[PDB]
Parts: C-alpha cells; sequence; structure tokens
C-alpha cells in the first residue's frame, strides 16, 4: 500500500547523506521525508552489536558493556560492543571480531538476529544483533587484550546479567553517562521476564 | 578526558541537520566527526517515547503490544513498540500515554520511565525515554480501542504474547518483507535469555 517514489539528495558527507524521500501514503497522497543514510553499506546490515555474556564458573553471569565519547552525543555512553560490518565480512565474523578489538575477549556465536533497525524514523540504519558467550576460564580470556583501532578509545564494563538494569540506573545516576536504548530494553526485559 | 570543541554546521533540513562535530581525543589530539541531529529538540529531556505496553487481562497469557507502519527512511514496513516524539513541554509519561492511546487506542498505566537512552550513538545526537505502561485489558475502556492516528498516520496494533515474543517476531519475519526494530528484539531476546 505505501512505497518510495523517489529519493532526492540534500547532502552527502563522508560518512553519512540527507535524503528527501518522496511516497505514497496509503490515502494515495504523496508525501516526504526527510531521512538519513550511511554511505558505507555494500551487506546484509550496516553493523553489528554484540551481547556478550560473561560466563565464569562460581561467579555471576555478566553482560559485557562498553564505555565510549560519542561526538554526536557530546559525551560518553554505555553501549554493546559494535561495529559497522567490513566489505565481506559476515555478521558473525564482525561480531567475533569487534568484540575481541573492543574488550580482548574471545567468544563464541550463540545467535544471530535478521537485520534489525536502529532508529527507522530517522535512518535507514540496520544491524544484526549477535548473542556471544565468552568462557571466561579458559586460558585466552584471562588477561583479554584489547585492539583499539585508530582513534577508538573504549572502556570496558562488565555488569550482573541478574541485576542489569539497577546496576545501569546506578551508572547512569552516579557517572551521568547515556545509557544506550537497545542496552536498556534488553535490561528491561530481563526484568519483565516471567 | 574528551570533549566537544565546536559543532558547524553542514545541511540543515526542516526536521535533521547534518554537522560537522570537531573534539578533542584523549591522547590531545583534535578530530572530527560527522554528526545527525534533529531541529525539533527544544526543552525535552529527549527527543521522543518509547512505550512498552504489556496488555494484561484475566486469563490471558501477557501480551506486549506494537505496531507496524511504513517507514520512509527504511522504504518498507517496520514493527517498533509504540512511539513519538515529545511534544513542548510535555513530560516523558504524558507523552507515552498519548503516543500508545493514539497509535493503539489502548489507555495504559505508568509503570516505570527510564532515563534518556540514545538511539544510535555513534550517528546522532537522538535519544528517548522508555515508558513500561500496563494496559487493564479488562476494564471497558479497553475492550473495542481503536487507534486515534494524527495527519499522515497510518498505524496497524500487533499484540504479541510477552512469553513467545521472539518466535512470534521470527514467524512475522519470516511471513513477509518486513523489519523488525531493535529495541523490540534486543527486549525479545533477554526475554529468552531469563
Ligand atoms: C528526522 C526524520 N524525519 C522526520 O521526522 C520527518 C517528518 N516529516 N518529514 N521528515
Ligand atoms: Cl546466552
Ligand atoms: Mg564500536
Ligand atoms: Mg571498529
Ligand atoms: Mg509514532
Ligand atoms: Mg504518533
Amino acid at each position: 500500500k505505501q512505497y518510495i517514489i523517489s529519493e532526492e539528495l540534500i547532502s552527502e558527507g563522508k560518512w553519512v547523506k540527507l535524503e528527501k524521500t518522496t511516497y505514497m501514503d496509503p490515502t494515495g497522497k504523496t508525501r516526504t521525508w526527510e531521512s538519513v543514510k550511511r554511505t558505507t553499506r555494500k551487506q546484509t546490515a550496516d553493523g553489528v552489536a554484540v551481547i556478550p555474556v560473561l560466563q565464569r564458573t562460581l561467579h555471576y553471569e555478566c553482560i559485557v558493556l562498553v564505555k565510549q565519547f560519542r561526538p554526536p552525543m557530546g559525551g560518553y555512553c554505555i553501549e554493546f560492543p559494535a561495529g559497522l560490518i567490513d566489505d565481506g565480512e559476515t555478521p558473525e565474523a564482525a561480531a567475533l571480531r569487534e568484540l575481541e578489538e573492543e574488550t580482548g575477549y574471545k567468544g563464541d556465536i550463540a545467535e544471530c538476529s535478521p537485520a534489525v533497525c536502529m532508529d527507522p524514523g530517522l535512518s535507514n540504519c540496520t544491524i544484526h544483533i549477535v548473542t556471544v558467550t565468552i568462557n571466561g576460564d579458559d586460558a585466552e580470556n584471562a588477561r583479554p587484550k584489547p585492539k583499539p583501532g585508530d582513534g577508538e578509545f573504549v572502556e570496558v564494563i562488565s555488569l550482573p546479567k541478574n541485576d542489569l538494569l539497577q546496576r545501569l540506573d546506578a551508572l547512569v545516576a552516579e557517572e551521568h553517562l547515556t545509557v544506550d536504548a537497545r542496552v536498556y530494553s534488553y535490561a528491561l526485559a530481563l526484568k519483565h521476564a516471567n
């Protein structure tokens, strides 16, 4: 019933562009939408985000998160490890790779979502959410070695899965960070379950 | 350590703008980023809300109430939590209840309200409050819920059981071209993981 008629370029950066989308509304009237797209997509999706479950015997199961300065936000954010999928990379391989670079952990793939939208009223950005388990008792994850690329500066924050929401709220209150909406959504559902 | 040095406007549509962001990296070196912002944020503590609406009815399993609509940035239909921007002077809770009623017909009760969470913080400064609302589906008000969509709004309601949310989402993606939102998928994944 609704569909895109045309896309007009408004402005194109190196990494992001702004378009004016013309579309057919369900009444049969033509309407416009200002949209954002990345210039980097090739791929199943733009990026991956990793839900890393750190499993150590005789310890609570932790979710491994990252804290970074985010220039669009003007501040620090707490997020699932994540990055864009390299040209001709699978989402799983991007997931294990980004997890290693950002955290130093070597994980195993548990499951992989279909491409999911980030902010669909604003952009076409999509990611695969990849659930990964980390055997924290293996020697490779003893002294995990994070390999930041140029200009990446990432802090690792592991939080217990069984209290995640309350721990995130604490960091927000105490550290004036912004929690990521996907992280928060995950944390809410852990409390809402059953 | 890191902070914004300058924000230069590149292009300003009516709804969105693109900015060249200059910031100080933690080595003391000046770097740039291409940033997206909305033009609509005034004194709201966030751009928008998204509502987690838990529909509760005697002798029923709890449902999560979702909406499906065409998203011109995505060029297709998306399944999302009910959501909208916060009107000037409106509280996040009022916005949540109002959007829920407009989009679904249901009259909810506030349960909890998150702090401002970021939508896609490597791309944009956009933020939302995630507002959990219970819907008493045994109340007469909520028996024959009719969407009251605004101008150019065309929303379908999809209520799915909480106890099978992920598989029911998978079954919808399997049967048609449609993208699930990353917050909804994250929430459904945690419901499984718990
Ligand atoms: C910022 C994403 N664009 C919009 O919200 C919009 C609304 N009408 N036209 N474009
Ligand atoms: Cl798991
Ligand atoms: Mg990253
Ligand atoms: Mg990277
Ligand atoms: Mg909406
Ligand atoms: Mg609306």
